[PDB]
């Protein structure tokens, strides 16, 4: 029974540090207002699940040693239910984390709208409901099975037993393993696919304008669609939809496609460059610029039009003579800046530096992405052997040796060990987290 | 038997366009010297497999219609063997493609060494050997099974039959589905993790120097290790290993760790900046520069040392006065340029532009990565339903309805349809490929 006792020891470490760590994490998330972010809401869900599983650990270890389940019927139902709930909610939360990461990175303008932590709370609730769809019947079908001279807290079914058992094994195998992993993989691939640094004007302006496929009132309150493409001053939707129909050639109903937006984009960019070329105030300043600053100029022409950018005589003067800090200061004193300060700040920085540093993303995204990725990898390493082992046993017979039981309980074990591994990871891969940890320690 | 006839029609389309397409692809790869790249070698392997499966298609359709296998014993063995070989070699090739992509992107300096197409050919061979480990016994255990009034080309086993059958199902399920998908996922995650554009000096210099963890003779023929960190002029390894031991503090034996290289890196970068600061010729030119050009200066000090970069009076003059094209031209006429032209070209471009455009990667990488990613996604969409369906049937009983057989043969069908889907994809996601296609068409 050395296996049983080593299981007890290992499980004691996992239980103590697991509970301690997850309680610490949840408490920290709840307590500080700085710690309340979408990522941290998801992390909270994860920590909750882990805390529950670890809570059920000590009852299992004494089951190992006694050879019986003393704790009754209801507590058993609770235990198994918590087991399944953990298995589901964990990987589902990892999924929502991968999706949220993908959104935060590949769709920043859209990200700022719905990446509020309340949405993370909502999707966490939905996670728990979907998981309730499997967890509740498991809680119902769990009971105490009496045997010759022992007691079991197994999940039992009516005849044919192997049927319902293996059916459950299928459902968990598809929904709690295959599908979520596939979703994560798609998120990652799509992420590599849609992530690329900004070195040109087209990328630059999309950061400034965004991809909105429906007609929306802009900052100035005018009906707009695509990437910053303006339609009409009038408030009526038809005069905007008919202009959209005119710009496209087919009846839009107020909705276009990505290719139609990209096509609408390129013509506006060239129309801006064209407009510059026919302007005797702009065209000279145009050729005096490096590509980065030339892009900044097109950005202004894109926004307010050629006639408006024409009346920037002194800023244009300073630009043509290459007086950068002078021009930047003068540009910051315009009504343009007063209207759209953040965008103007980026463009002015582009004029001043000749570098793209006003656009390139913060390192926070990279750090959090790294964190989530590593967490996911650890989870996969911990849960893959058991998910596979179960399916294997379900459909073939294994030559009973001590090695079989050792490997089996080892897989179950590490499957539980993930739960105590998690908070330790939060410390290393997150600076605010290790900061909170230090605040609790020092 | 409408199912059988529609299967025949569908399979005729898949067979004709599949064979045509894959033969076309393979021929194009073989014929042109421009088409011989690592990516295209992998693609060749894929096309080969697909061509084989499609080759086995027509024999199956007549099996559907006749209700018997007329084609004998050997041809049957061939068919099933080809089936399994396709299933394995395809996804293995996708794996090697994801790995090669990851290498090409995240380790360019290392990439240029072993991304020769001969290595792709070698790994293709190994792919076929690993796949031979499962394909050969399948070819042996395949035979003609006679029944009441029909004939089967099934794979049959001795008693217990379900045991060996389900065992095979397990092995294919782990090795031809789970594990490869996991490997791909790890490649993608690691890719996002190690991919980031260049905006600072540390990234810049790593591009120029590379991460080599063993002591190697550099371009100048001196013993070097880490990121461009020099050791000794002497040819003896000990005097280099002892210097490495001295630089680290523990006995290295000529091998360090990534953290030790990164630490060795930061001190050299600052030592360069320090050296500049104590130089009355360099320090003035230092403060006159924007961050990008300041990085270029550190790059030179890193390479040839403070004393060498001191004797660039005229280039330094032109730099301080901000005469960029002048300085760039003058720098290109140095013995520095004559020695290491490619690196010097990048640094000079950095001095001339103030932008990082000499470092940012080619769009070819992005395009090919996109291609491979999309191919992989399509494959997953095509092979997932059947891989799952098989496991399901292996361990539970399905209520026999027409819907069951329809869905089943539909899954098998699309599983075969991937093979004809592939070459069409090569046309869209690759410009050289659609160019070859046009050369064959127009
Ligand atoms: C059925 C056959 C059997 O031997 O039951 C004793 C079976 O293996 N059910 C598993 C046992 C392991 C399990 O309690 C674990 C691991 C896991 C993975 C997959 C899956 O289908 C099943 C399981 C569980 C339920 C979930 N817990 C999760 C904790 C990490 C260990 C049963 O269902
Ligand atoms: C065993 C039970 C059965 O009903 O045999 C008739 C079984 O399902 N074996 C599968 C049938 C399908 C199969 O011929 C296909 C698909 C596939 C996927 C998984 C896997 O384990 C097995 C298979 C094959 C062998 C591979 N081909 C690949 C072609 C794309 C269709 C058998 O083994
Ligand atoms: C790190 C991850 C990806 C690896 C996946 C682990 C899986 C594939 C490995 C790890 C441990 C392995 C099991 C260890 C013990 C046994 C008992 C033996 O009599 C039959 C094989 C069997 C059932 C193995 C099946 C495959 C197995 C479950
Ligand atoms: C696109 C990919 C990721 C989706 C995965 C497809 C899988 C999960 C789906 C697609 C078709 C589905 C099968 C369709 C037909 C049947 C017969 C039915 O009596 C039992 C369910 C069963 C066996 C389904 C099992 C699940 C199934 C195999
Ligand atoms: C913190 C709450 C106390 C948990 C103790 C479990 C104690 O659990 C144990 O000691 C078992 O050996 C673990 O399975
Ligand atoms: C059996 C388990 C069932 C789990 C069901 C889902 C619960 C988990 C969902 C979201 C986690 C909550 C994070 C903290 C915000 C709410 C508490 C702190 O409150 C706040 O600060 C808000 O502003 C107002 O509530
Ligand atoms: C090209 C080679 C000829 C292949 C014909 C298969 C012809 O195959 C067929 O016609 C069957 O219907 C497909 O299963
Ligand atoms: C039953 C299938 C067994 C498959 C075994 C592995 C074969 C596939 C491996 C590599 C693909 C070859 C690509 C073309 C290069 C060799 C032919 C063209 O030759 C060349 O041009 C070379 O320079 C010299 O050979
Ligand atoms: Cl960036
Ligand atoms: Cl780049």
């Amino acid at each position: 029974m050395v296996t049983a006792i080593t299981i007890m020891a290992l499980y004691s470490i996992v239980c103590v540090v697991g509970l301690f760590g997850n309680f610490l994490v949840m408490y920290v998330i709840v307590r500080y207002t700085k710690m309340k972010t979408a990522t941290n809401i998801y992390i909270f869900n994860l920590a909750l699940a882990d805390a529950l599983a670890t809570s059920t650990l000590p009852f299992q270890s004494v089951n190992y040693l006694m050879g019986t389940w003393p704790f009754g019927n209801i507590l058993c139902k609770i235990v198994i239910s918590i087991d399944y709930y953990n298995m589901f909610t964990s990987i589902f939360t990892l999924c929502t984390m991968s999706v949220d990461r993908y959104i935060a990175v590949c769709h920043p303008v859209k990200a700022l709208d719905f990446r509020t932590p309340r949405n993370a709370k909502i999707v966490n609730v939905c996670n728990w409901i979907l998981s309730s769809a499997i967890g509740l019947p498991v809680m119902f079908m769990a009971t105490t099975k009496y045997r010759q001279g022992s007691i079991d807290c197994t999940l039992t079914f009516s005849h044919p037993t192997w049927y319902w058992e293996n059916l459950l094994k299928i459902c968990v195998f598809i929904f709690a393993f295959i599908m979520p992993v596939l979703i994560i993989t798609v998120c990652y691939g799509l992420m590599i696919l849609r992530l690329k640094s900004v070195r040109n004007i087209f990328e630059m302006l999309r950061i400034d304008e965004g991809l909105r496929l429906k007609i929306y009132k802009n900052t100035e309150g005018y009906y707009t669609i695509g990437i910053g493409h303006l339609l009409t001053k009038s408030p009526s939707l038809n005069a905007a939809k008919s202009e959209l129909d005119k710009a496209i050639g087919r009846n839009t109903n107020g909705v276009i496609t990505k290719d139609e937006a990209e096509k609408l984009f390129n013509q506006d960019v060239d129309a801006a460059v064209r407009g510059i070329l026919r302007n005797a105030k702009l065209k000279p300043v145009y050729d005096s610029l490096d590509a980065v600053r030339r892009a900044a100029l097109i950005n202004m022409v894109f926004q307010m039009g050629e006639t408006g950018v024409a009346g920037f005589t002194n800023s244009l003067r300073m630009l043509q003579q290459k007086r950068w800090d002078e021009a930047a200061v003068n540009l910051a004193k315009s009504r343009w800046y007063n209207q759209t300060p953040n965008r103007a700040k980026r463009v002015i920085t582009t004029f001043r530096t000749g570098t793209w540093d006003a656009y390139e993303k913060d390192r926070n995204l990279r750090r959090i992405t790294r964190m989530v990725l590593v967490v996911v990898a650890v989870f996969i390493v911990c849960w893959t052997p058991i998910h596979i082992y179960v399916i294997i046993k379900a459909l073939i017979t294994i030559p009973e040796t001590t090695f079989q039981t050792v490997s089996w309980h080892f897989c179950i074990a590490l499957g539980y060990t993930n739960s105590c591994l998690n908070p330790v990871l939060y410390a290393f891969l997150d600076e605010n987290f290790k900061r909170c940890f230090r605040e609790f320690c020092i």
